[PDB]
């Protein structure tokens, strides 16, 4: 996160790091066995690490699940980013408390303008290269969808939304990948793509998450 704030410790309780090894992504608790992130994200191997706050330190709340399955949308295309949304199953149940929790998922897409929460342990530098240990938050609104694919010609498609700033300066970045976009209590996004990070007329573009509520939920039914 480019331009964003400590957020303070299990402030974001729904926030996971995806470890294989060290943290590669960002993801999203929405029940005590799932998660959602970026399909680009995948890899084997995945340790799902709730509760936690400086991914460096064991400070108290964390639990440490590995994944049993992993499932990139049947859709994906990596070349494009389309359809930019995986499933990860733990292998046992997240305990749930106030500092592990589960976010909601929509039951209605948000509008430009909305307001909300984005958050990781990506660079917090353009590029630019400094990796925070604590989790940091950007609040940032969504943007119209014709500024979103006037600032990416042919890029844009129904699956994606730009949030963020077109001056530049405050931005998600590699590593916030997978993470959350939380819009009034609502999972809404996944850091998904961009141009370097917080660039000018270059804002974040993130997966629309209402698009998946059907398969999110059919997925989970029988898996
Ligand atoms: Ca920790």
């Amino acid at each position: 996160i480019v331009g964003g704030y400590t957020c303070g410790a299990n402030t974001v309780p729904y926030q996971v790091s995806l470890n294989s090894g060290y943290h590669f992504c960002g993801g999203s608790l929405i029940n005590s066995q799932w998660v959602v992130s970026a399909a680009h994200c995948y890899k084997s191997g995945i340790q799902v690490r709730l509760g936690e706050d400086n991914i460096n330190v064991v400070e108290g709340n964390e639990q440490f699940i590995s994944a049993s399955k992993s499932i990139v949308h049947p859709s994906y295309n990596s070349n494009t980013l389309n359809n930019d949304i995986m499933l990860i199953k733990l292998k046992s149940a997240a305990s749930l408390n106030s500092r592990v929790a589960s976010i909601s998922l929509p039951t209605s897409c948000a509008s430009a303008g909305t307001q909300c929460l984005i958050s990781g342990w990506g660079n917090t530098k353009s590029s630019g290269t400094s990796y925070p240990d604590v989790l940091k938050c950007l609040k940032a609104p969504i943007l119209s969808d014709s500024s979103c694919k006037s600032a990416y010609p042919g890029q844009i498609t129904s699956n994606m939304f730009c949030a963020g700033y077109l001056e530049g300066g405050k931005d998600s970045c590699q590593g916030d990948s997978g993470g959350p976009v939380v819009c009034s209590g609502k999972l809404q996004g996944i850091v998904s793509w961009g141009s370097g990070c917080a660039q000018k007329n270059k804002p974040g573009v993130y997966t629309k998450v209402c698009n998946y509520v059907s398969w999110i939920k059919q997925t989970i039914a029988s898996n």
